[PDB]
């Protein structure tokens, strides 16, 4: 059911709707020759749609938005970036010169700007400290502490029990870390302990890569990340 990485010609981009008003959107990219996944997500605010993430690329993000427009038919008026890197930024200027606000905490708009990456314009408050929540929109942005990046925020749609844990979060299918180079090893156990301690309720956990499931992603994570620590 859920569009897997063998379904999606790089380019396309599909979407997965979960409740009402939440939807994913699936996209695949090359990277050291080898084809990935990539999750973001779609919530509807009224008459709008907040986007969680680029689709990875200013191509695949120009799709996402082309696919948006034909299966849900409504402007897309808001962008969240959950982390620095390409899979969640690249595309910002696409969708900015779509007429899309686009935010990120300013410490992923430091750590893009340092590393080259495209820069979301606006900044999200509030959310520097491990355990910082706040209110955007329909969902709930937080913070759980460093893990996969030391920005990353996850995102909580309360109306739909959705939790989109981003790249802190794997999927069950992958069990090894492969590339942290950017992670905090050391403290991606307890930031994901915060989101299980925030978001006990959760019931569609939606890692940044892969097949969606409930809040066993989250020790199923840790499991890998503490056996990565271990090598
Ligand atoms: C900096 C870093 O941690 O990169 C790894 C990563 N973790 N989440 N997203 C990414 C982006 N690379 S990936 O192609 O999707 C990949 C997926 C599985 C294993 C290795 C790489
Ligand atoms: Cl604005
Ligand atoms: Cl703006
Ligand atoms: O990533
Ligand atoms: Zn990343
Ligand atoms: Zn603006
Ligand atoms: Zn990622």
């Amino acid at each position: 059911e859920y569009p897997t990485v063998s379904e999606i010609p790089v380019g396309e981009v599909r979407l997965y709707q979960i409740a009402d008003g939440v939807w994913s959107h699936i996209a695949t990219q090359s990277f050291d020759g080898a084809v990935y996944p990539s999750n973001g997500l779609i919530v509807r605010d009224g008459d709008e749609l907040l986007l969680i993430d680029t689709a990875w690329g200013a191509k695949n993000t120009a799709a996402l938005l082309a696919e948006i427009e034909k299966q849900i038919g409504l402007p897309v008026t808001r962008a969240v970036s959950t982390h620095f890197h390409d899979d969640r930024v690249g595309g910002v200027d696409v969708l900015r010169a779509a007429g899309v606000a686009t935010y990120a905490s300013p410490s992923t708009r430091r750590l893009a700007e340092v590393e080259g990456n495209e820069i979301p314009t606006h900044s999200l408050e509030g959310l520097s400290s491990s355990g910082d929540a706040v209110r955007f929109g329909p969902v709930e942005l937080f913070y759980p502490g460093a893990a996969h990046s030391t920005d990353n925020l996850v995102v909580y749609v309360p109306s739909a029990s959705v939790l989109y844990g981003g790249c802190a979060i794997y999927e069950l299918s992958r069990t090894s870390a492969g590339n942290v180079a950017d992670a905090d090893l050391a403290e991606w156990p307890t930031s994901i302990e915060r989101i299980q301690q925030h978001y006990p309720e959760a019931q569609f956990v939606i890692p940044g890569h892969g097949l969606p499931g409930g809040l066993d992603l989250l020790k199923h994570t840790t499991n890998v990340v503490k056996a990565h620590t271990n090598r």
